[PDB]
């Protein structure tokens, strides 16, 4: 009757049995550093292909990355966050919030109704990865939609509520949905302690790739930051024709859990950006802009960027955003103090600390030295080509974005 309850029996049928549905599973990274602790250990202390093959031995047919379905976040934040420079450089409003918090979701539509046109039309990366395995994977294997079954495991005691959004669900039968069953980090830990599976003392195992062909997670080697970061990265890329390095986000002086900083943005020469600069020079007062000019022309935008940890001190960002006394065009919010790495569903520790050192664990040092570009991911670059169209496009609106409700769901 839980969700755990749920998918564990759908892995108690035999493999073979006639009434077995193909049961995929995902995973957060956030998880995969913090299950170690469940059993007493640093977190970090058990790798990502342990846990994959954890989850194998459970019975899941299938073992994802999330950070899949993030690279599809990417693609289409990214260019939403363009599109909407793009639209008020040639005069979806801004600023724009990112959607991935379910707990900032919950609260926009009960408690700030009036922002929702301000708010990223994306979905997760957890529900766009589930998205495209009932779509795009149940296709390429011959597998009817309603004979899969996905899982995902998640920092978060929210993520479900977020997946239970009655129109995340398949050719409009709202029990056919797009993603089933959310289990949280300790759920997943307990559920392998009661079966005697000791992730630490597991060989690797390996991860499948959703588009169901090549080895391998299907994400490249490195790291991007997060998908706020690199939906910023997408656009600043596009815009700049230079790179955007990683961010180094700085505290803001007077307001509790809010970080900040200001990215200067001057367009690639020849490019249709420098062209709009050039030729055209609601309850949030935006002030239309930051921008600044040199002598010879070369002029440029600065993008105001911010995130709020904590939906308290995110409240208060709105109170000083709608007077005029904050000034952002691109504003993140994350309901956990310490972000995901901190969520509900994670590990209790005594260690004051503990969400500093799952976020050092989080990647490891190899991965972390070497930034890697959503884009540039020949598995998303294929999906795109062959399935979905353009980020933005008909299909990945259909797919990957979705909308609001005032008043809440
Ligand atoms: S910040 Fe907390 S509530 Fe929001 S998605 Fe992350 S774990 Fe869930
Ligand atoms: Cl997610
Ligand atoms: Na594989």
């Amino acid at each position: 009757l839980s969700h755990v309850q749920q998918a564990l029996a759908e892995l108690a049928k035999p493999k073979d049995d006639p009434t077995r549905k193909h049961v995929c599973v995902q995973v957060a990274p956030a998880v995969r550093v913090a299950i170690a602790e469940t059993l007493g250990l640093a977190p970090g202390a058990t790798t990502p292909k342990q846990l994959a093959e954890g989850l194998r031995r459970l019975g899941f047919d299938e073992v994802f990355d999330t950070l899949f379905g993030a690279d599809l976040t990417i693609m289409e934040a990214g260019s939403e966050l363009l599109h909407r420079l793009t639209e008020h450089l040639e005069a979806e409003p801004l600023p724009m919030f990112t959607s991935c918090c379910p707990g900032w979701i919950a609260m926009l539509e009960k408690s700030y109704p009036d922002l929702i046109p301000y708010v990223s039309s994306c979905k997760s990366p957890q529900m766009m990865l589930a998205a495209m395995v009932k779509s795009y994977l149940a296709e390429k294997k011959g597998i009817a939609p309603k004979d899969m079954v996905m899982v995902s495991i998640m920092p978060c005691t929210r993520k479900q509520s977020e997946a239970d959004r009655d129109w995340f669900c398949v050719d409009a039968d709202p029990t056919l949905r797009q993603l089933d069953h959310v289990i949280t980090t300790v759920e997943l830990g307990n559920i392998f302690k009661e079966r005697g599976i000791n992730l630490a003392e597991l060989p690797e195992g390996e991860w499948d790739n959703p588009m169901g062909v090549g080895s391998g997670a299907g994400v490249l080697f490195g790291t991007t930051g997060g998908v706020m970061e690199a939906a910023l990265r997408t656009a600043y890329e596009l815009f700049t024709g230079t790179p955007l390095p990683r961010l180094s986000l700085s505290e803001v002086r007077g307001m509790d859990g809010i970080k900040e900083t200001n990215i200067t943005m001057v367009p690639a020469p020849g490019s249709k950006f420098e062209e709009l600069l050039k030729h055209r020079a609601g309850p949030l007062a935006w002030d239309g802009g930051a921008g600044f000019t040199s002598e010879d022309g070369r002029g440029g935008i600065t993008l105001r960027v911010a995130v709020a940890n904590g939906l308290g001190n995110a409240k208060k960002l709105i109170t000083k955003m709608q007077a005029g006394e904050a000034k952002y065009d691109f504003v993140e919010i994350m309901a956990c103090p310490a972000g995901c790495v901190g969520g509900g569903g994670q590990p209790r520790s005594t260690d004051k600390a503990i969400t500093q050192k799952r976020q050092a664990a989080l990647y490891n040092l190899d991965e972390k030295s070497t930034l890697r570009r959503s884009h540039e991911n020949p598995s998303i670059r294929e999906l795109y080509d062959t399935y979905l169209g353009e980020p933005l496009g008909h299909k990945a609106h259909e797919l990957l974005h979705t909308h609001y409700v005032a008043g809440g769901v």
